């Protein structure tokens, strides 16, 4: 078609045509376990990811692919991929710590503190003291552990899932934009604040994705078990940078004492952005939002 409708607002479908490219991701938790002139992306078995990303490139020779990494990375292992920009050019590795979100980030004792304040300007008969009395204390240890310390830093590679899918939003919020903003060579193709295509390793390109379109240029990944719907962060699409209902879920990042990447960034941006207030079901949003393709077998982790 050319709109869908949701909550009575209507939403018009947007391209994303074949110069946006697919990104990928990897935060690899130990690159020890890798040799050090290896690729330290994981290509074993159950998941041969390594596998799983060229493929996709080779599909799709003709639209960029982007590989986002993350680790403390040996010279060597840095040029396995270097290696794997030349040896496939279509593939562009980005490190993370290439890009600066500043721009996008807060001080824990800023967050803190704010909510500290706004339960103790609320009717002591009314409020949440349990809560009241954590956030003092969450208090309490980032005033000990760190002074400086924020939200970018805290969801580290300690914090395991946290690590690379709070980083992953970030990502796309800077779209297109940041093959620009590390460097990455033939990429002057790209269109400025344009988005982009994040996958998990592990789903399949099968055939050529072509040009999508999307409920204002934006859908993600929906599980579907059996009976069970849910919103997932193993696809995700956008038409570019800083796209609004993941610009909201950053704010309730920041509004938030203890916000999480899936639970209030992804699931509740998207939601209180296209459904401010709730009118239609949480699956009529589920449906609404899916990210559609007969192309790629979603989520084969699973298996
Ligand atoms: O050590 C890891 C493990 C996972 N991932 C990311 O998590 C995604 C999906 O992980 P997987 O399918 O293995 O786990 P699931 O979430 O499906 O259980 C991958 O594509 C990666 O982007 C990562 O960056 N580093
Ligand atoms: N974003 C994702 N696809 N996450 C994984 C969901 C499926 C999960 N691997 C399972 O045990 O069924």
């Amino acid at each position: 078609s050319g709109h869908v409708s949701f909550a009575g607002i209507d939403y018009p479908l947007l391209p994303l045509n074949h110069q946006t490219p697919l990104v990928f991701q990897w935060f690899e938790r130990n690159p020890d376990r890798f040799g050090q002139n290896e690729i330290p992306i994981i290509n074993t078995q159950k998941n041969p990811y390594l596998n799983n990303i060229i493929n996709a490139a080779i599909i799709e020779k003709e639209r960029i692919i982007g590989i986002f990494v993350d680790g403390d990375f040996s010279k060597g292992q840095r040029k396995a991929l270097g290696k794997l920009e030349q040896n496939y050019r279509n593939i562009k590795v980005i490190y993370n710590s290439d890009l600066n979100y500043s721009m996008y980030d807060k001080k824990l004792t800023t967050i803190y503190l704010e909510n500290i304040t706004k339960l103790e300007a609320q009717s002591a008969s009314e409020r949440d003291e349990v809560l009241l009395n954590g956030v003092k204390k969450s208090l309490e240890d980032v005033l000990k552990n760190n002074p400086e310390e924020t939200l970018i830093s805290s969801h580290n590679k300690d914090k395991g899932h946290l690590w690379f899918d709070f980083y992953r939003n970030l990502f796309l919020l800077k779209g297109s934009d940041a093959f620009l903003e590390a460097g990455k060579p033939g990429c002057h193709h790209l269109q400025p604040g344009g988005g982009c295509i994040y996958l998990d390793a592990d789903m399949l390109l099968t055939d050529k994705l072509g040009t999508l379109y999307l409920p204002d240029g934006i859908a993600i990944h929906v599980s579907r078990k059996d009976n069970h719907v849910s919103l997932e962060n193993g696809i995700i699409a956008v038409n570019r940078s800083e796209h609004p209902a993941l610009i909201k879920g950053l704010e309730i990042m920041h509004s938030k004492p203890y916000g999480d990447p899936y639970n209030d960034w992804l699931s509740k941006g998207l939601r209180h952005y296209f459904d401010g207030s709730h009118i239609q079901d949480y699956d009529a949003f589920c449906d609404f939002i899916e990210f559609k393709h007969e192309n790629i077998i979603m989520n084969t982790s699973s298996l």
